[PDB]
């Protein structure tokens, strides 16, 4: 019966066509659901009450709408989401800061500048960057971070041809990409924007970046309870595109139905999760992706092959800054990726990567250093059992590195969960 | 090369930079919002009518905007309603060539008597089309097709399926229907809404290797009711229905109850347009290759010879010689580039193709040529001239003519340049 | 029908699976295409010795002017026309240049002009090393031999590092193995042939594997494991056309060699796994607005939908005929023409079946094609092409004259 | 760097493509890897004349037991180990039985194989395998003592080609014992009995023997023919794991130029390998495994792959853990780190294993005395021209001592 559930009838069809001649409604997810859900704060989500209940549901990253609201507005959303976040301590959840922005203007206003020290002195995860058009807006983003915020992600948001036209130079530079759909559907034909976000989405997919798709979404659900046809398809086909992250803004910041709209978003991911065509995927990803002399890079696809070929039930990595889980979900296994980290922003941070699922660890380091990584892989192994993602008998692969300190996984172990 | 033969822009536009990808993720990389959609729209767009789509004067501007299928609903609204409902559509058409299929949409239960009597009205009123709603299994189309009687025999049948049991045993529902409507609406629920599209994408899948129209259907610009614009993901699911593989598209209460019934057509129209032209066509012409079967039919041979043609010259459009539609539904399963003009004879054909995505009809009205031979090579003219003036075609473009040897016989290509 | 030539190998979804399923009592039946050339020597010149090897298989006849007076050669050419006269297969004639042992020497221009004056249907050009070299012969054949094809020979360094403009102004290709593998290691060779019968097969042009495929047979009734190797390989890499030499101008066992050359060509053609060598000459393949290069891909992909027998076409010159070859065509191309020079050209081509039509021009040109066609199908019945119930493809002009296939029909056989 | 080693042709998107790209002036790189086996006779028995042929590069001497009294091969064995010891080189002795037949399991098969485990052979090659039970017999035969033995089954006539699978699924291996086999079944059918084989034993992971007057002509000639060239280049392309030589070592009069020119060939054609398309259909046909040897090679191939790492070192104790690696034809060599000197002159079998017998006692702590083994891989590989600074190598261990193989690490040299 393993066999009949996830969607692996479909998995193991020859042909993409044959495998969307197998999808199954029967069928049902087994797996973690892996895509982030981004909800937007606002009225409707501003209570610690409701900030508890939309992560129950499954909210990984709270977006913080500077569009609208003062620096004491937002200042008071941030301490709802961590005091709702300390009430389980367990869900690490990401804040992110989204710019007001442009309204040939500067890359930054000088309201984006005091807003962006505001998130730094706030200690926001993410900036979410508007109207990014070159990559010197995102130079501008990142110089008014300033010597605090280096380790704030940005991820910049196309918006306009031109954003669409430079996306090279502008992925480059930048952590991650949003895919604006908002303003991008009144700055290009609205026909368009599709093209738009699937070009962006493969081009982050294969530069193993994050990306997300944003606005309406679920737009109904503002004031009904449940969406339309046309909504849940377009969060199952942003999954099935490649999305890292799927977003809510109305629909949790100020509609009716903020808790709905995040469990919406929840059972339609996973079940696109499980639709996704993984051999055809990963052999795509593999052949478009360069050579690497890099080990974590030559660990990570050798831990991603292995993993689909025993069927693993996770990858369990040790993490410092997330890079190495983000090099892991780049792949996108099957396999849950659980990354067990010390920091407290890596394990915030990581929700930008699909199929990253952080545990944060709290004890104080061994004497032999061997000694705290084989207890941080067993915190590992514990945790995935309590949680549902590993049964003894199941296989997981272990990636750790060769000395302490970010920068050298290079060690990949098959091992047997009892 | 090319170049000089087609211009320097063609292969900028149509996405080809993207189809001429070696993978799909490339070619997903190579989209390009600059890339204007040259080619015809191809997926048909139905509209149900109502009283914000009733007028003749609204049909007509419908009919502009892109309209080919009149979906009447029968769950609402008495004979003497839809008697007129038949009537505006057949007079915008008339008062205008550009043909419309009438389909009528069963009430089901809510095959009833009620029912029975609906579909004796639609072959009084000669319907093209019947979209049978909750269809379950096999018996339940052949009862439709008893409704439907000896003067319905030529009716397509077009199985809505709108529950688990219809999703459970679509391959025998499938084997006995014309087409299949993947009805959203009240599948989404009977079965939980967030496994809807798995059961569309399964479903156009089937129905594009079994070489049957599929409509995608229900709720796919909503907001546009009330709204002059469509939302994102109203957009998006648009796209992803032609993507996925549908003949065609449907409103319902955008185009019957709504405000902005004109602007929901022609919002359809250039999503579609835009979606076609990002069809990934070297995966799934070789995709649709090898699982189909071997076949000994000489008109199934030649259309994916003539299809094959077609892409190996940048083949503008394949002009078909049909009685009932069949030889242009077998190029239309082979999802060419090249618009398929089907010159027939038949005008209710000419209305039931549109049901074939990429299937442009054109009604042929002369008596035939003392010489056969001579009948063809004229309605293939009038399939030139035709495109000609609709701008499908232009002097020195190719074409591919599939036309027969006999007077079900389809079995000669010909590859013709346009003088 | 399904445990015959490989078809089980054929339908198999890997090139590792369709190894994994070759079938050594999956009997061949489609005729032998691809075609033998012998080289004409002491112990192939008579024309009793010729009549045994046309039977065998022998479809072109090779004349080495690196040896022999004109009048020698001048015997050999009209004891295989007489051969072949007394039967029917059309062979053809070739002749290699002695070169350089300076493109062209006066030498070899004397040999060019006596080709011409016979009449010989091919020139095999010796140590091509650059498009100049082709220029030359061209010009060294002059008006008169405008219809003569050049088989430029690649038998050195330079020739394999400048192949492409080699080949696009050649009519083809040998590899010479003989010298290239004195030229450069002869652990190397094969990396040449490889290189050189693919870049061949994706232009369409024909190409000739030659030299030492059955060595050992110049004094052993059977060759070695080797020898059959290099035969089955030689097909399976795309050659059109494997080459005897001295096993059939010197060697003890002539007729067995060129019946060991059809016995292996025949089984290798249906060990070809055509699934992907369609698909990548397709991709490979770049689009064209040439009217017979359409209707020729269009053709093949029916003949693959419907397991065509054969593809029956109508050629004047034999381009018709070569742009069918190209896809490799599981069906026999059957080219019916009334140029006796191209039913012997075509021999260079990979799966044609010339059949020489000499009745006299309908009046009713569509008549005169239709006829044409009937007798394809009729010499196709009598042949063992074709069994009543199959399907052919016809290929065929919308006007008189070369230039202008364009037409494709799917006809049962009755 | 990525002009050697045909690397422009590995990258192609079509095989047609990666035939087209193959460049005569791409220098073979990495170490050759396909085993050479050399039959002894009275031209190869010398202690003199043996070592040169190690230097050469045979890898495996071949006793054949049609011909010589135990005495005879008794000493056969002997110049062998003398060879090898006067030098590391680790060469396997392998056992080919006479069995039926008829000159100008019998009882002398069985005192054979007797007189095998007698002295130490490490393979038999079993003439005329037939079935499974026909195996049996011969690990009967071998008996308690013989258990470490590996079978290499002789197919060898159609009975053996027909029950094929069933004999795989008991052997250790297979020799494609083309001289039999082509008087058996017809010498036309060969090739694609000796293609079937390969890609049987390619998928099935088993190793897989090409044999048989692959460089025939060699016996009296010092150069071979271009036919014997590309037998060798195709059986390496066809994916055997050996190659062999016969009569050319056996008898003839250059049976140390054999032995090189089957490496220098057998080197080019390994870089000639389409890997992309090989690994990816090894992949898809492939099972689902959860035994994490198996687990671990396949990723450690696709990180060697990753980075073009030069060699991935394998600790292993039976050969398995370098076996399940070599299945899967990394282009980084794999070598093998072993105690067991039987074991290190077996994985000879295995295509792209190179062995490193280690002599030292255990350290007092396990986990330095595997990390002592593989800096003697880094040591051993750096002086064989394997590694250089700063090259990456994939190191494959496992986590208890003792069939647990489950660690890569990616490693730089330092
Ligand atoms: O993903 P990152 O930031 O590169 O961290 C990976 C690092 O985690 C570790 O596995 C453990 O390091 P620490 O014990 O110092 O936390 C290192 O061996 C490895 O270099
Ligand atoms: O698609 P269909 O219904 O099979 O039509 C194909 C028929 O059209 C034709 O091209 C023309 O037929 P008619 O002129 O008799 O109407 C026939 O050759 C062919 O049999
Ligand atoms: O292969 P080629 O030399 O172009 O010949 C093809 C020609 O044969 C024909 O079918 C017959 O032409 P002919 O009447 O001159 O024999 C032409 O229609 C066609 O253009
Ligand atoms: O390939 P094999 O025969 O299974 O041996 C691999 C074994 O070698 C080792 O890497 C080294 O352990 P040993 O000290 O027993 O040699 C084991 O951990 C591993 O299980």
């Amino acid at each position: 019966a393993f066999f009949q559930q996830q969607q692996l009838p479909a998995a193991m069809a020859d042909t993409f066509l044959e495998h969307l001649c197998l999808l199954d409604i029967d069928s049902e997810p087994v797996a973690a659901r892996s895509t982030s859900i981004i909800a937007t704060i606002g009225p409707a989500s501003r209570s610690v009450e409701r900030l508890k209940e939309m992560i129950k549901a499954g909210m990984n990253i709270a977006r913080l709408n500077f569009s609208h609201g003062s620096h004491e507005y937002h200042a008071e959303s941030i301490a709802n989401v961590r005091e709702a976040v300390e009430s389980f301590a367990y869900r690490p959840v990401a804040i992110a800061l989204d710019t007001k922005g442009p309204e040939d203007l500067p890359g930054l206003s000088e309201q984006d500048v005091r807003d962006l020290r505001f998130g730094v002195e706030h200690g926001v995860d993410i900036v979410f960057a508007s109207f990014v058009r070159k990559a010197s807006d995102v130079a501008a983003v990142r110089a008014a971070l300033g010597p605090e915020g280096h380790g704030i992600k940005i991820i910049s948001k196309i918006e306009n041809h031109e954003g669409v036209k430079r996306f090279d130079e502008i992925l480059e530079v930048s952590d991650g990409i949003m895919v604006a759909r908002g303003d991008l559907g009144i700055e290009i034909p609205a026909e368009k924007v599709f093209l738009a976000q699937k070009m962006m989405i493969g081009r982050c997919n294969l530069a193993g970046k994050p990306v997300v798709c944003a606005t309406q979404m679920l737009e109904s659900m503002i004031t009904k309870p449940r969406p339309t046809r046309a909504e849940t398809s377009d969060v199952a086909n942003a999954v099935l595109d490649g999305a890292d992250c799927i977003m809510l803004s109305g629909e949790t910041a100020k509609g009716n139905f903020p808790v709905e709209a995040v469990k919406m978003q929840h059972a339609i991911a996973r079940e696109a999760e499980a639709a996704v065509y993984h051999r055809q995927l990963f052999e795509e990803l593999r052949r478009a992706a360069p050579l690497s002399r890099d080990p974590t890079e030559v660990t990570a696809i050798g831990a991603v092959e292995a993993a689909f070929k025993c069927c693993a039930a996770a990858i369990i990595v040790l993490t410092t800054t997330g890079r190495s889980a983000q090099l892991l979900s780049r792949y996108r296994p099957r396999a849950a990726v659980i990354a067990v980290t010390r920091s407290a922003q890596a394990a915030r941070q990581v929700h930008l990567c699909r199929g990253v699922f952080p545990l944060l660890y709290r004890e104080p380091p061994e004497a032999i250093w061997a000694d705290d990584v084989n207890r941080r892989v067993q915190f590992g192994i514990e945790s995935g059992k309590l949680r549902g993602f590993l049964r003894v008998g199941d296989l997981v692969i272990v990636v750790t590195g060769w000395r302490p300190g970010s920068g050298y996984t290079n060690i990949m172990r098959v091992l047997s969960i009892s």
